[PDB]
């Protein structure tokens, strides 16, 4: 829970986002880091933060708590959905992307982040959508 | 701040993305696909033609960033089938110039409309 | 070669190349890393013994150690390191082998852990398991 862990190389420092409104880092990663203005959030997959469960329902489903995740790691880094530069969105399906896309344009707008959409062979816990984003503070 | 990338060398970017943002002295760009930004259609051919228009593609959209391929710093590409690696690569040659970007391949199951390559690029402007 | 003389420069910028004959030889169109500014670039480390120039005998805890040395090695060529890593990119070959994947990798890194995406493909460079990429500050 504290978030008071830091690095130091020079002039420039490794800090930790930690927050309890996205599921846990368990392990040996961060839900995101901040070094310089710069956040690199974790891939984000579609788990309900208030259960460690996947969530009921399918891609559409998935999408939307994926992008509910993404939203609060980003806003506990001090940043944003509208400070994202660049995401790469791994699904289990490309045949449904428009799903996706119909999810996913609700939570940006103009400008729109740079992206790299590609469908994966397995993602964690057997989940269908997986993404995650670069964005400045 | 962030400046989108909206250059006709390259196909529009239909939907919620942008061809590339720079911030600061930063360029990211989307994921390149074989389109022919004139028809909006994949271009004919196979692997080697398909790696080529990805290429184009990114080069065009570095060049409106305020960049270029010879300060492309880091690339992904993801391919459809690992064994045309060495095709790939032959094309991708002629497009940098050293020191060569750092660089990721991985061979994935599919990729938007059914291409064959895709390629992003993270640049300095 | 093993000069890190060639650089490209872009206004106050330059980007800078790393060379270490610790990890596998870069043969053809790619650099180990890349140092620009205050960030290095890794490419995917594959787990390539660089003495022998082969994949690695044994399974995945080995393939997964071998990966892990080669980035150690190249991020350490460019004055950086692995306690300096920002953001990692696994890309691995069975999902269902994670957890001996993440058992190895955390020897590696420490706290604040860097912010990672892990990933199934459907295939990596000469068959191997695994393959990690890494952003990490100078």
């Amino acid at each position: 829970q504290s978030t008071s862990l830091y690095k130091k190389a020079g002039l420039m420092y490794i800090e930790v986002v930690k927050t309890n409104k996205a599921p846990e880092a368990i392990g040996p990663y961060s839900q995101a880091i901040v070094t310089g203005s710069f956040v690199y959030t974790s891939g984000q997959i579609p788990i309900n933060p208030q259960t460690g469960e996947v969530v009921d329902g399918g891609i559409e489903e998935q999408a939307k708590q994926v992008l509910e995740n993404l939203k609060n790691v980003l806003e506990a880094a001090g940043s944003s959905l509208n400070k994202v530069v660049k995401t790469t969105v791994f699904i289990k399906d490309m045949d449904s992307f428009a799903k996706v896309n119909e999810v996913y344009a609700k939570y940006f707008s103009e400008p729109y982040p740079a992206r790299s959409c590609v469908e994966v062979s397995k993602l964690p816990k057997g989940v269908l959508i997986e993404i995650e984003a670069v964005a400045i503070k």
